[PDB]
């Protein structure tokens, strides 16, 4: 029964095209959804009882569009997200960290224009996690948003938006320097030929998951949904498409700001994407990242390679990862596992930050530490494993990969464990 | 000999790549498309594109299948539509060098549980119309592919039978399905409302997939530019889907509602032709001729055996393109099977053949009217210049260009069994 | 090259033009081949173990030693000829030789005693002879038995019958030499520890020219078992009477190692011949030169592709440990092992960095020279108070012997693997560590 | 049949990794196809009777081996007279007629810089008793193989030129040798003195994989069935190092001391011919076809175009040859380079190209003696039945088989261009 599920049998084909033929509708995914949502706050999803349901439907990330709106608007959608958010923190091994990303006006017809240097400040003194700098065209760009981000603003995300044809072009230098990218297809569709968008999509997507950074598709991916309750087939082939390229985060502008199903399009991308990540062909893929990730000595992305191998090996649950910055959660998430990456931090900014990460499932740890160092290490393992069996993730039998450091502080991951649960 | 700048045009560095992964990373938006576009399209006929001057506009956007669908309209409606396509069509015949054929397709009503009355009334019409194709609704198994075979009648054995896969019973017995038809059409409307929504792209990629496998013509249908019904671009899911649908292996690409009553009926065919021709140019060759050849089972027919030594030939030399001599389209279908970047010009006298090749992939029909030669290797001669001056003419070929030339050594179907290099003088 | 800048930014250019480095970057087994260079030296220790027949011309102690310095790791006692007292008295001086090292472990290098068994010959199951030659193995404490003329399963459950109880923990590798054995090889390798390739009566059982055919065979399915495959006889044939072997030996010599052999072994070279310690440095100088000539991107990747899924954690931090190395360019992997288990799931994999390892059974230490790329290195030292201290001190001991053996180098990356509860079959940890 | 696929390792060749491959080895799997790496014989006081020279054809001699270290001229003038009269001895059946070519092996340059003066004599010694091959000793650098041209001078612009690779500055120089010289002997005595022995493999594997991605001629020589000097049965060793020559990939494997001077010269090269046939079909096709396409460059020379569509072809339908007319024998080399499983009978009017093919593997020469007809296209279709007719006579072909033929659109060589599939009546 088990090998009839999650497209194990189309998983196990020698080609791609035979990995194709083997796709069963009857195949039904068993693996938690990877790759996470970003839904953009308006009208339609302001109020606190709205975010709730949206929290449950399966939103991840929280978009603040700063080209409309005023900052006292924005402050108190921020309010209601986290209210909404805290809702849940009474019960701590289910509770749902949920990231604020702010998007920024853009340049328009100037460098960095003063609104942006205003709204970046504003963002850095509510405690946003992540930025969407828009129209980035060159590095000196991310430079700039690094600079009005200031000292204060040194943790925030930098996710670089490519909407025109200077941003395709300079896109290495882009990428080189920001955290992550965005394929802002609605600006770029304007900026270069319609029929040429899938190609700087696939472009984007291929070169952010050969550096190990986050990528997220936007724009008119469940339009339809604004005024329909069901999507076109179009639709739901570009979320899944979208997915099967390689995208950490799929995003709702308007579906979820001002249309009529905001929930039922969380709803939506949430089943597609569970779809479309069980079809994935994990044995050409595997083989490619692990091929172009370059040779390490960094103790953490030497151990972050071993972990993902013995998880493959095994078919293994999760592999609950210690981390502080999330980054050796993220080292895990580049080469594409099967397996969960149950991340445990005490940071809450990291927590929500990992979401931008395929396959990460944040867990913040709220226990105040322990005497013995090794004793608070093996406290947060069990703290991740209570929580995988709670979430559903773990059964008693299974097999879970720990990766662990061998001192405290960040940047010192080098340890794998594995472990049979119970 | 070719220079740099061939190199830069047609996704030529993503096609070099190693790996799939190196693949995507290498493609160039500013590497323009050189080729034909190859996917054909299949446009609904409808109020919005029913008079001769519309009919004339979409078959130069790019038409090369009109639909008739036949849960709409009437007997009389749908045989005044024939009867204005072929006209438009017809209007371009004086210029041989330049015409373009364009195939009629009638979409059944559908089923009660055997074939239904209406459908055998509308299958006669069909035969009596001599329409080309057919695309059977609602094939739940061979049965029913048997019964729409059995009422073709006597006149109509030579029509294209499409199985549209509309529900559960017919993805599941998909295989006897494919077996028995010339081809499927993943009708992806119904398919949605009788599987979850969220599915569909899994039943499309697996039925793209096993036509690919079995050489069989694989149609992606429904919502694909929906949006333009009512506004003149359509949205950033609706040219990913169409170009999904080619790079996952689709021969037809349809338009519907688009065409049928859209305000924009040209536009649509337009954009449909705008992105098939940037998604065939991104396919992966390298993985995909390997994976094709490797699936491909041992073949000691002459045609299937000269088919892939073109197809070979064709890459080795960055040929132009492969002109075939087809009486049946069969020696081209089996071409088009291999996915060659070249485009297969094939020459035909059977009017028929010529738009039944519509729904094989890369696959430009050429009807030759000239009448025949009194020795037979002139005949077949004249034939292959005259692929040679219409790929000049459309612009596939220039002089100095290597095209693969494949025909059979005695007259009549069935006999393909040699390739040849040819220079272009 | 985008793969490899930082490294050779940080290794330099040198290191990646020596043990064929440029060779196993390369995409294609034929750009694999083009790219072999006779200026790439190899770097790493001689991985593929080699066992020397003992005879008249070997068995002096002052000949052993010179023959252990050489690099043997096993010494073949064939019980073919001779007495039961001139098999003693080799048995005594072999460990003699050996035992005159254990000093210090830089020098200390445990020899495996392998007993090649007469033989059925006419007869259809276990010969009379072949019982009291077996139960002789027992008494002197041989870690290895060669049976010959394995035919079926049922040879080799004989062949463990009649070790008794107290020979259980004898290793027992079969011997194909006719065409029963290969056409059962599946049966027989399921119920041995191993199998050996012999050639001699192999080719004489079988056409000659097929011979090549059942060695490939052969060792590409022990490969797959993850179970050690010897290839044996007429290797260096011509040097028991000259001091240079033809062109075609040291070719075969090159082509076991290629084709996965975990060990080759000397006959009448060493048995016999005017040159037992040149045969024997011969086939280290070859061995050395092939190992580095293997395309590791492709047999990894078939290795894994081919084992199945495990859910046993030491064979799943064996595959997690590899993976690491292989990032890393490792220099080795130092494991903890009672039985030798553990080392043997890590050398199934076949990683270019050699696996150290630690043990204090000396049965173990001799038997692990069955697998390809193990070093065995016995631990002497008394038990630690605490476990975990136990096991920190035998780590050390990997390093400071790979260290003071030419094996690591400060600034080095090695792994680690261990277990997290005392007694064998409990590896799940592997760790990166950094060479101070 | 499911015999058919029991036979030369086709379990083997399904394989999907090496690994399978090696576990799918059968020693129960029965060579059919004729054995493709010829057989280089050095001729001496063992062989020259003509008797005896009739046996070694017979057994599979294809190249005779003149060893000019040592012998007058007188002597080696003997040799070749009794060599031709054994060969000519079957010139009476033409349906079964082996071509043995003659290569005169040069004793060096020993102490010197350049040609030695002895060289030049037994250069234009060859030269005088029509030599086709020609193994130049000791080259270290393109100047040496442009200097052996020159000696040569312009009645030898025919003969091959050979370069034995022997020692350090050789192995190093070896591209800029490769580019200017007809094939590649790796000379295993001498190298494994000049380097250490231990590293003799390395160069072998090296030389043998940059000449098969040149498609140039590679001979692996010295010490392969050494102990058959003396004894009749070879050593373990010694059929291992055979079989490992013909898997690296090497066109030709030599006899020296074995056939010159031995007591078993017959049954050395019986032993050759037994372990290279099984050798060749334990070849894995599935890796080697597609890494030498993809190493392989894009061409616009239809003779190589045609030649990479016939391969391809032959692997389809599992066909028994490839029968292809030539001239100068580069049509046959084209087809060789690919490592086709088929048989390349080739079929020329050059008895020096009828000779010389034998240097490329599977290459298999038939000297067509009848006289031109008057009509080229009869005369075309008289050599390929011809082919047929020594296929059918040798063993290669039976009734019911598939052919593939290769020919060119006009007389003359280099117009090689057409690929045609056959089934043989
Ligand atoms: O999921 S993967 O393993 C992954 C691996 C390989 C490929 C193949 C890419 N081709 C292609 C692209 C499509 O969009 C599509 O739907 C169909 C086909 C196709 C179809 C065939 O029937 C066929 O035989 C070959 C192709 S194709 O090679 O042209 C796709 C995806 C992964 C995905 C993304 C990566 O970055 C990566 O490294 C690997
Ligand atoms: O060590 S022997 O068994 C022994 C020693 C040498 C040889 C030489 C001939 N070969 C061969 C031929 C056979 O028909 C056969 O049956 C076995 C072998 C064989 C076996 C081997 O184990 C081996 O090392 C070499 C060969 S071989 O292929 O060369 C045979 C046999 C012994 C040694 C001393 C003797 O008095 C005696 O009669 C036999
Ligand atoms: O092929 S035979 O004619 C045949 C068999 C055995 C011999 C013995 C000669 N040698 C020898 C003698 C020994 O006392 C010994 O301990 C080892 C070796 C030996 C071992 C080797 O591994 C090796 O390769 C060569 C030799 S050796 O040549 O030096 C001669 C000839 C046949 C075949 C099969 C037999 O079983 C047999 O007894 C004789
Ligand atoms: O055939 S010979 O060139 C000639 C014949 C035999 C030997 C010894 C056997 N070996 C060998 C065999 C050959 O077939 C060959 O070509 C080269 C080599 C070779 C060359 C070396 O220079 C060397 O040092 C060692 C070897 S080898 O030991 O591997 C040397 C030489 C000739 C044979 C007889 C003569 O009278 C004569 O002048 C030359
Ligand atoms: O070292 S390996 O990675 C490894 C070893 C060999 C192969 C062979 C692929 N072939 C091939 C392809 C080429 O382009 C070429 O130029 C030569 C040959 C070749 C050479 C030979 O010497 C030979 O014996 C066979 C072939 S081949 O035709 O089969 C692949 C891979 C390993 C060795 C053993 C294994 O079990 C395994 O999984 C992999
Ligand atoms: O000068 S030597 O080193 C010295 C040693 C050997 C040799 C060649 C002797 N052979 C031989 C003799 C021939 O005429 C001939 O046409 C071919 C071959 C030959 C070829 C081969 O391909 C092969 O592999 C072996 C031989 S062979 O050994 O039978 C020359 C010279 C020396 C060695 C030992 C002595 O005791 C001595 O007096 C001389
Ligand atoms: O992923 P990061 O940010 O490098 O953090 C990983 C770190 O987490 C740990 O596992 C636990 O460290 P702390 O106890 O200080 O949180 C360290 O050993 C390791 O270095
Ligand atoms: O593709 P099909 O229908 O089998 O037709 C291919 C046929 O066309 C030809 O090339 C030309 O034949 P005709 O001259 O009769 O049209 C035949 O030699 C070959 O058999
Ligand atoms: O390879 P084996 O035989 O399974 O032994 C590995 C064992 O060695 C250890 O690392 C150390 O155990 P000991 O204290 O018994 O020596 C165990 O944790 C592990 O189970
Ligand atoms: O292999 P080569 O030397 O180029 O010769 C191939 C030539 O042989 C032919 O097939 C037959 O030519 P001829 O009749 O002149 O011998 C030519 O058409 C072709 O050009
Ligand atoms: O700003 C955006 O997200 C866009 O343009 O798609
Ligand atoms: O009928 C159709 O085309 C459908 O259902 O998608
Ligand atoms: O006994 C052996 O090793 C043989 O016969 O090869
Ligand atoms: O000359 C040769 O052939 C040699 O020296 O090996
Ligand atoms: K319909
Ligand atoms: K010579």
């Amino acid at each position: 029964a088990f090998f009839q599920q999650q497209q194990l049998p189309a998983a196990m084909a020698d080609t791609f095209l035979e990995h194709l033929c083997l796709l069963d509708i009857d195949s039904e995914p068993v693996a938690a959804r990877s790759t996470s949502i970003i839904a953009t706050i308006g009208p339609a999803s302001r109020s606190v009882e709205r975010l709730k349901e949206m929290i449950k439907a399966g939103m991840n990330i929280a978009r603040l569009n700063f080209s409309h709106g005023s900052h006292e608007y924005h402050a108190e959608s921020i309010a209601n997200v986290r209210e909404a958010v805290e809702s849940f923190a009474g019960s701590p091994l289910s509770y749902r960290p949920v990231a604020i990303a702010l998007d920024t006006k853009g340049p328009g017809s100037g460098g960095l224009s003063e609104q942006d240097v205003r709204d970046l400040r504003f963002g850095v003194e509510h405690g946003v996690d992540i930025v969407f700098a828009s129209f980035v065209r060159k590095a000196s760009d991310v430079a700039a948003v690094r600079a009005a981000l200031g000292p204060e603003g040194h943790g925030i995300k930098i996710i670089s938006k490519i909407e025109n044809h200077e941003g395709v072009k300079r896109f290495d230098e882009i990428l080189e320097v920001s955290d992550g990218i965005m394929v802002a297809r609605g600006d770029l569709g304007i900026e270069i030929p319609a029929e040429k968008v899938f190609l700087a999509q696939k472009m984007m997507i291929g070169r952010c998951n050969l550096a190990g950074k986050p990528v997220v598709c936007a724009t008119q991916m469940l339009e339809s949904m604004i005024t329909k309750p069901r999507p076109t087939r179009a639709e739901t082939s570009d979320v899944a498409n979208a997915v099967l390229d390689g995208a950490d985060c799929i995003m709702l502008s308007g579906e979820t700001a001002k249309g009529n199903f905001p929930v039922e399009a969380v709803k939506m991308q949430h089943a597609i994407a569970r779809e479309a990540e069980a079809a994935v062909y994990h044995r050409q893929l595997f083989e490619e990242l692990r091929r172009a990730a370059p040779l390490s000595r960094d103790p953490t992305e030497v151990t972050a390679i071993g972990a993902v191998e013995a998880a493959f090996k095994c078919c293994a649950a999760a592999i609950i990862v210690l981390t502080t910055t999330g980054r050796s959660a993220q080292l895990l998430s580049r080469y594409r596992p099967r397996a969960a990456v149950i991340a445990v931090t005490r940071s809450a900014q990291a927590a929500r930050q990992v979401h931008l990460c395929r396959g990460v499932f944040p867990l913040l740890y709220r226990e105040p530490p322990e005497a013995i160092w090794a004793d608070d290490v093996d406290r947060r393992v069990q703290f991740g494993i209570e929580s995988g069996k709670l979430r559903g993730f773990l059964r008693v039998g299974d097999l879970v990969i720990v990766v662990t450091g061998w001192r405290p502080g960040s940047g010192y991951t080098n340890i794998m464990r594995v472990l049979s649960i119970s």
